[PDB]
């Protein structure tokens, strides 16, 4: 049997390397890889499905999963998963599992994951009289610390993050709303408004740069590495550069909660495996995904990517700060929540982006902005 697999993974990233190993097996299945190019995974992929030309297997960005699953494009793998001795749903973090779920059925298997958390400069904490062993755990503590850490004389903002008018702004904002008891289907609760007002306060009180509105997570975190922001909300992808560039002692803690007993959340990036529904070789496609999952234990070591799984430890990385950071990130992943899952996620995300921009620019109040977003979202998902 010959299978086809499409992914954005580059030559040194997991998919093509896993494919080479799978093909080397004595198992009568062979996979041919197509490397998808930037920004095309979704467009090319539902073009291909509509014309009967989809691959057998795809690695799809998690917020896109529900669109394919709800429209019949992905194979229902519920029973296959149940029978598998390799793929066990209890191994996975809850958020990634939810992203492959539609209508009480599994339509894929998580491939990898990431999240965001709160980096902090322990040396600037000490200079401000803050105990570096006790980083902020609530939104109020976070704002208090950001104030104490802001230092115009030395061009330091207390915090950096991203509210960019792209997917990153929604990615960063949604967990705050979720911790306050809101969802994408209900994004204008007074709790969600409090989240957005908190962001507005950070900007208006000069505790976060105005460039928060236009800057990527990566570019925001560069300012933390340079010592111009005392805290940063970003992901595990930052660590190696931070080790090279940040000339200070630093730690990482979970994204703070609005009140001590509030449910935790954070953002959730990266991809899922899926089988296209008209594959002529469903059993063999599933066996390939089982093989990939069986190697999740080696993913971080080999590729520097985190499995979507709670049963796999992060191996020692050779650096103590990196180990501690990743300890926090894997704890955070217990609480990471998906965007959606919604077949109309792109439209919904744009509505939320427009609300963030409208509020933080002062064009609309936070409540007026989120009321407008909720109205748009109710047309398409509820
Ligand atoms: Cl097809
Ligand atoms: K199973």
């Amino acid at each position: 049997v010959t299978l086809t697999l499409w992914s954005l993974d580059r030559d040194i990233q997991p998919a093509p390397n896993l494919i080479k190993e799978f093909n080397a097996l004595n198992n009568g299945i062979k996979i041919e890889y197509r490397q998808l190019q930037f920004d095309d995974v979704v467009s090319e992929s539902m073009r291909a499905y509509s014309t009967g030309n989809a691959p057998d297997i795809i690695a799809i960005d998690n917020p896109n999963h529900a669109m394919f699953a709800s429209r019949g494009a992905f194979l229902d793998v519920t029973d296959m998963i149940a029978k598998s001795d390799v793929i066990k749903t209890e191994n996975y973090f809850p958020g990634p599992l939810k992203s492959v779920t539609w209508d009480g059925k599994y339509f894929g298997v998580p491939k990898a994951t990431n999240t965001i958390a709160l980096y902090y400069n322990k040396d600037l904490f000490k200079a401000a009289g803050l105990d570096a062993a006790k980083p902020p755990q609530t939104w109020d503590e976070l704002v208090d610390a950001a104030r104490k850490l802001t230092n115009p004389a030395k061009n330091v903002y207390g915090i950096s993050f991203s509210a960019k008018a792209n997917e990153e702004g929604t990615f960063q904002f949604l967990p705050w709303a979720q911790m306050a008891g809101a969802t994408y289907k209900n994004i204008n609760t007074d709790g969600a408004v409090k989240a957005l007002e908190t962001w507005k306060t950070l900007l208006d009180e000069k505790l976060a740069s105005p460039d928060t509105l236009t800057r990527s997570q990566w570019d925001s975190t560069a300012t933390f590495n340079a010592g111009n922001a005392a805290m940063a909300i970003s992901g595990p992808w930052e660590i190696d550069r931070m080790l090279k560039d940040a000339k200070f002692d630093w730690g990482v803690t979970l994204l703070p909660v609005p009140t001590p007993d509030a449910p935790r959340s954070s953002a959730m990036g990266d991809y899922n495996w899926a089988i296209f529904s008209k594959t002529k070789h469903p059993a063999e496609a599933f066996k390939a995904i089982e093989f990939f999952a069986s190697k999740d234990k080696d993913m971080f070591k080999n590729f520097g990517q985190l499995p979507a799984r709670s049963d796999i430890p992060v191996p020692p990385t050779g650096n103590a700060l990196k180990d501690e950071a990743l300890k926090t990130f894997v704890e955070q992943l217990k609480y990471a929540q998906p965007r959606g899952p919604s077949p109309e996620w792109p439209k919904i995300s744009k509505a939320i982006q427009d609300a963030i921009q409208g509020a933080l620019s002062g064009q609309m109040t936070p409540k007026a902005a989120l009321d407008q977003a909720a109205e748009k979202i109710k047309l398409v998902d509820g």
